[PDB]
C-alpha cells in the first residue's frame, strides 16, 4: 500500500490497535489503544458484545485527544471483572468508516489452590508413578514446575521429570525419593503471582534382606496410552511432542519420523530427551512421528499422527484499490487454512444481503469485481476468513481523487557509493491516475529502462552492480494525463577503502617498543576513521601509546599486552578489518 500525509484529503486508516484476545491486569489504570489517521477529523466509538457502549455515561472511562485511546482510573474503586467480553473500535469521517478486530477482553485470573485433604501415596521399591497437579482454571496456561516446601528446586533428570501439562512422572521410584516433599507451583504472567499446591509425600517398601537386590522389569508406556494418538498444530507454530516410559533400568527416549530424516536445523531435544520441539512449522513437517523407549530389558514405540492444520493466514491480503472513473478493479481475499477458512463479506460493517444495491458490484466465490467503477459505492469492505481454530480480519477502501503528479522527496539529491556495490535512488511520487515515472541520464532523450536499471512500485531505481559508466546526473519525471513533476539526483561512484599492508604477527620480550603497520587506500575526498581493538573489545588511546597515520606504536610491553590487535578502517560507505597476534616472553 501507499501512505498519505495529513495535509492531503484522506480516508481513515488505523495506525495501531490492541490484541484480539486482550488480557490485562486488575491493578493498573487500564488503557486501550485505538489510533487512526484522517485528513478530516475522525470520530471514535465502541461496542461490547454487539451492543453500543457509552463512554460519557461511565465516569471512570475517558478518551485521549485526537485519538480513540481509552483510559480507565480505579482510584475511586471498581473492578475490571465486570468489563469482560467482546469490544470493537469504530473510526469514522466524511470519506468512510473503518473497523477494528473484535477484542475478547478478559482479565487474567490467579485463583488460589482449593484446600484439599491429601493422603501421601505409597509404592514398593522401583514401581512407576504419575503425580498429578491439575491446577484450577488458568488463562493463560500458567508456568508449572515443582518445588520443595524447603523452597529448593527439585531433582530433575533422565529418570524422573515434569510434563508440559504439569504432572510429574517417575519411570521408577527409588529409596532416596522419601527425603523431601514435592509441591506443584504455577506462575501467572500478568499479575506476577505464584500458586502452590499442598505438598505431596511418598512411602517406599523395600523388603530386600542381607542374606542389585531389587528386581528388574520391562518398560511400559505411561502418558501416551495405547499405540496411537492424534495431535493438531497450526502452521507457523511451535510443535511440541512428549513420550513417557517406565522401566526399572532408566529408559532412553529416541524420536523419529515416517520414512524421512528429521530437519536438524529446527528440531531439538528438551526435557532430557523426553520432549521434541520444532521451529516454524509447514506442510513439509506434517506426517507421522514416533518415539522409542529403548531399555536393556525391552523397548517399545508410540506413534502420533501429526496433522499440520492451520488458522487462516494471508496468501493475498486485499490492498487498497485506487481507480480513475471508469476503470476496473477487483478485491482478492485469499487465506490458506486447514480446514479451509470460510470467507465472510461485509460493507461498512453491514451484511451484504441487505446492503444498498449496486450494478457495478459483482461477487463470486472469494473475489469482488467492480467493472466501470464510479463515485457510487465508495466504502470500506471487510473480509472475515474463519475456521474451527481461528479467524483473520481484513479491511480495504477505495478513494477517488483528481490531482496532478506530486514530488515527495527533496530536490537535487546527492548520493555517493563505491564501485562494485548495490545502490538505490529514492524518487517517490504519486498521482491521481497512475503516472509514469521516467529516468534520464546526462540529458539523453532515451529513458533508462532495461539491463542493470530496475524500477520498483514507489519509484526507487536500483543498480544491481555499478560500473564507472553509471555515474552522473539523473532526472526522474512523474507524468500523467493531468500534469507532470520533475526531480534531480546526482550519483557519484567513488573508490573503495581497502587495506593493502596488514600488521605483522610477532613475538616480543618484555620492555620492547613494538610497531604495527596498517596501510589503507581510501579516496582522498572521503572521511576516514582508523581505530583499534584489543582482543575483542575497543582499545583506548593513552599514554605510552602513539598513533601514527598508518601505524601504531606501544612502549613497554608485558604479559598483559599479549593477544590480538584489530585495525578498523571505515568510511561512511565502506569498512575493513585487519588482525595481528602479539606474544610475549619472560626474563
Ligand atoms: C469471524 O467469524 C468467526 C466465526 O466464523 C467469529 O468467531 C466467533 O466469535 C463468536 C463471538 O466471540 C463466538 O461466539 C461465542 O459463542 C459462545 C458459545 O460457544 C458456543 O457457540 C459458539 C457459536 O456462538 C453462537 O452460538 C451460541 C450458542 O451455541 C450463541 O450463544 C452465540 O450467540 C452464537 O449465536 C460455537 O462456536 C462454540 O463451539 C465451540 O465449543 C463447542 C462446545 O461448546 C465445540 O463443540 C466446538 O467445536 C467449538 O469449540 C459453542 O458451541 C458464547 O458463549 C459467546 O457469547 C454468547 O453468550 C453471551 C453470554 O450469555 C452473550 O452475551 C452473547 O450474546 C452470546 O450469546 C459467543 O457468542 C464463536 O464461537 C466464534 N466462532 C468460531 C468458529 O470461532 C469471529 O468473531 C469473526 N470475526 C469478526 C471480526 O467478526
Ligand atoms: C558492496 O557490496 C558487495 C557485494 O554485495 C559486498 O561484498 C561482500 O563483502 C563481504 C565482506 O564484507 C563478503 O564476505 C566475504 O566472505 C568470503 C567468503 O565468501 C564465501 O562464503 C560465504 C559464506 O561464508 C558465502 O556467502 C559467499 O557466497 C562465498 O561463497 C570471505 O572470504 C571474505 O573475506 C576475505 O575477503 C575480503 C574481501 O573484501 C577481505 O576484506 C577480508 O579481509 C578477507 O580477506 C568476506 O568475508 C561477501 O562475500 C561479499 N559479497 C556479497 C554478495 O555480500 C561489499 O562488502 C560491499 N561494500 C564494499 C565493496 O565496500
Ligand atoms: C522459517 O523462518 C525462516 C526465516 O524467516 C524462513 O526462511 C525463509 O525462506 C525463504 C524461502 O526459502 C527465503 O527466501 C529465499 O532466500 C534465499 C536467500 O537466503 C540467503 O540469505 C539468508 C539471509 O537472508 C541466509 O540465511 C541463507 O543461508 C541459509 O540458507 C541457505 C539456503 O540455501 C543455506 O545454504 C545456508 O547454509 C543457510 O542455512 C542464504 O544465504 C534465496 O537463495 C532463495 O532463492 C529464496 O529467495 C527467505 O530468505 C528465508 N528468510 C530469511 C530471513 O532469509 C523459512 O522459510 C521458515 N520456514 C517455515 C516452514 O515457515
Ligand atoms: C522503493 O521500493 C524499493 C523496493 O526494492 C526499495 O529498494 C529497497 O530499499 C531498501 C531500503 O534501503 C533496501 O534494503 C536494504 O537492506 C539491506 C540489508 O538489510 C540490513 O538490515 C536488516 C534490518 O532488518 C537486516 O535484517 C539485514 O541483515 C541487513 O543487515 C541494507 O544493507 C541496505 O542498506 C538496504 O537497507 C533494498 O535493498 C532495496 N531493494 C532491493 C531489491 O535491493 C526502495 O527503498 C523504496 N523506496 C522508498 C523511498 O521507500
Amino acid at each position: 500500500s501507499i501512505e498519505i500525509p495529513m495535509d492531503l484529503t484522506q480516508p481513515p486508516t488505523i495506525t495501531k490497535q490492541s490484541v484480539k484476545d486482550h488480557i490485562v491486569d486488575p491493578r493498573d489504570n487500564i488503557l486501550i489503544e485505538c489510533e487512526a489517521k484522517g485528513n478530516p477529523a475522525p470520530s471514535f466509538h465502541w461496542t461490547r458484545n454487539s451492543r453500543f457502549f457509552n463512554i460519557a455515561k461511565d465516569p471512570r472511562v475517558s478518551m485521549r485527544r485526537r485519538s480513540g485511546t481509552l483510559v480507565i482510573d480505579f482510584r475511586s474503586g471498581g473492578r475490571p471483572e465486570e468489563y469482560e467480553g467482546e469490544y470493537q473500535c469504530f473510526a469514522r469521517n466524511k470519506f468512510g468508516t473503518a473497523l477494528s478486530n473484535r477484542i475478547r477482553l478478559q482479565v487474567s485470573k490467579s485463583p488460589l489452590w482449593p484446600k484439599e485433604n491429601l493422603d501421601p501415596v505409597v509404592v514398593q521399591e522401583g514401581a512407576p508413578l504419575t503425580l498429578q497437579c491439575n491446577p484450577p482454571p488458568g488463562l493463560p496456561s500458567p508456568v508449572i514446575f515443582w518445588m520443595s516446601s524447603s523452597m529448593e528446586p527439585i531433582t530433575q533428570d533422565k529418570r524422573v521429570s515434569q510434563g508440559h501439562n504439569g504432572d510429574l512422572y517417575f519411570s521408577n521410584v527409588m529409596l532416596q525419593d522419601m527425603q523431601t516433599d514435592y509441591s506443584c507451583n504455577a506462575r501467572f504472567h500478568f499479575t506476577h503471582t505464584i500458586q502452590q499446591k499442598n505438598p505431596f509425600t511418598l512411602k517406599v517398601l523395600t523388603n530386600n534382606p542381607y542374606n542389585r537386590g531389587v528386581a528388574e522389569r520391562t518398560p511400559s508406556f505411561m502418558y501416551p496410552q495405547g499405540t496411537s494418538s492424534s495431535q493438531m498444530v497450526l502452521r507457523g507454530m511451535d510443535l511440541l511432542l512428549e513420550c513417557i516410559a517406565s522401566g526399572v533400568p532408566t529408559p532412553d527416549i529416541a524420536w523419529y519420523k515416517k520414512g524421512g530424516d528429521l530437519p536438524s536445523n529446527k528440531a531439538k531435544f528438551e526435557n532430557f530427551n523426553k520432549a521434541l520441539r520444532i521451529t516454524n512449522v509447514s506442510e513439509e513437517d506434517s506426517g507421522e512421528y514416533f518415539c522409542l523407549a529403548s531399555n536393556k530389558m525391552g523397548s517399545i514405540r508410540h506413534t502420533i499422527s501429526v496433522r499440520v492444520k492451520a488458522a487462516p493466514y494471508w496468501l493475498d491480503e486485499p490492498k487498497n484499490l485506487i481507480l480513475a472513473p471508469g476503470e476496473d478493479g477487483r478485491l482478492v481475499c485469499r487465506a490458506n487454512g486447514n480446514p479451509k477458512p470460510t470467507v465472510q463479506w461485509m460493507v461498512n460493517g453491514e451484511p451484504l444481503q441487505s446492503a444498498p444495491p449496486n450494478p457495478n458490484r459483482e461477487v463470486a466465490g472469494d473475489t469482488i469485481i467492480f467493472r466501470d467503477t464510479q463515485i457510487s459505492s465508495r466504502a470500506v469492505y471487510q473480509c472475515n476468513t474463519s475456521n474451527e481454530h481461528g479467524y483473520l480480519l481484513a479491511n480495504a477502501f477505495v478513494s477517488v481523487l483528481d490531482v496532478p503528479p506530486r514530488m515527495l522527496s527533496a530536490r537535487n539529491q546527492l548520493i555517493r557509493v563505491i564501485l562494485y556495490n548495490r545502490t538505490r535512488l529514492d524518487c517517490p511520487f504519486f498521482g491521481s491516475p497512475i503516472p509514469t515515472l521516467r529516468w534520464f541520464k546526462n540529458g539523453q532523450g532515451s529513458n533508462l529502462d532495461g539491463g542493470n536499471y530496475h524500477v520498483y512500485e514507489n519509484g526507487s531505481l536500483e543498480i544491481k552492480m555499478i560500473r564507472k559508466e553509471d555515474q552522473g546526473i539523473y532526472t526522474c519525471v512523474a507524468t500523467n494525463i493531468l500534469g507532470k513533476a520533475e526531480n534531480q539526483v546526482r550519483l557519484e561512484v567513488k573508490d573503495p577503502t581497502r587495506i593493502y599492508r596488514m600488521p605483522e604477527d610477532q613475538v616480543a620480550k618484555r620492555g620492547t617498543t613494538v610497531q604495527l603497520e596498517c596501510r589503507v587506500k581510501h579516496d582522498p575526498s572521503l572521511k576516514l576513521t582508523v581505530s583499534w581493538l584489543k582482543d575483542d573489545e575497543p582499545l583506548y588511546i593513552g599514554n605510552r601509546m602513539k598513533k601514527e597515520d598508518d601505524s601504531l606504536t606501544i612502549f613497554g610491553v608485558a604479559e598483559r599486552d599479549q593477544g590480538s590487535y584489530t585495525c578498523m578502517a571505515s568510511t561512511e560507505l565502506d569498512q575493513d578489518l585487519a588482525k595481528a597476534y602479539l606474544t610475549v616472553l619472560a626474563d
